[PDB]
RNA sequence: AAGGUAGAGUCUGCGUUGAACACCAGAACAUAGGCUUGGAAGCAGCCACUGUGCUUGGAAAGCGUAAUAGCUCACUGGUCUAGCAGUCUCCGCUUAUAUAUGUCCGGCACUAUUGCCGAAGCCCGCCUAUGACAAAUUUUUUUUUUUUU
């Protein structure tokens, strides 16, 4: 983690914006997800206009404890082309887990944010993290902690 | 149509006088019950279903042998000891072989007789065209019958 603290620390976005922490221990990926697209869309601010492109920069912490309820570890596929004759290609969710573990959350909040030209910018602002630190230590950084989780 | 697919709605064959499965297993005599066949010995084809001491043992579901047997299932005392079925009814997902370029819930995801959103409907403000209906208390305002041989 020499040069990977330094990389995360280089801003491409804009930065009027206000820095989120979510602490992902024990929130399942689809809720979890749901709640960051509407951080990341920047409807959560009375000032939104659907033309500017506003938003948090939202952090997230511990990715690894992030589960898949009802057997979808195992039958919870990750299907995409090549665009070559025969190049359907299928990953389960334990192989996507073992080979990025952070892209679970990153492709369920990938489908929820609306499908136009400004869908880069907004996830760029979305950074996840597999373990329970981010480079962003003396950032000003206001937690996001979600609504309690038992309505059931 | 089909499987120990599950969640719920009633009477009941079981069953705390030792219980389905799980445990020690008693598991038989005249006999090899009567025809055939070389042998038909609990059972190739078939006919019979005699008794017996019985808490139990079917002429007997069977691997099986020239067949007895090598083994046992079913029927019953106790062990385990609170176990406990299968008859009726739906439901959220299933099974029945080519979506043969590349995913078939739209994707991502998830194990309310009324509050709100929601249309060019309806109401409100303004405008246009064509139709109707409504509205918009002092009359009189002067001017001629005639005349000249
Ligand atoms: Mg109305
Ligand atoms: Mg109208
Ligand atoms: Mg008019």
């Amino acid at each position: 983690e020499a040069i990977k603290h330094l990389k995360d620390l280089q801003h491409i976005k804009l930065e009027g914006l206000r820095f989120r922490i979510i602490d992902a221990k024990g929130q399942v990926v689809g809720r979890l997800a749901e709640q960051i697209s509407v951080i990341l869309q920047g409807k959560d601010k009375p000032t939104y206009n659907p033309t500017k492109e506003q938003g948090d920069v939202v952090i997230v912490v511990n990715a690894s404890h992030v589960e898949l309820t009802h057997d979808k570890w195992n039958t919870k596929l990750y299907r995409w082309h090549t665009g070559y004759p025969g190049g359907l290609r299928s990953r389960p969710a334990g192989d996507q887990w073992e080979k990025d573990p952070r892209m679970l959350l990153r492709n369920a909040v990938s489908g929820m944010l609306p499908k136009n030209k400004s869908r880069e910018a907004r996830m760029e602002k979305l950074k996840i993290f597999p373990e329970a630190d981010h480079p962003f230590q003396g950032f000003p950084l206001v937690p996001y902690v979600p609504p309690p989780r038992r309505l059931q």
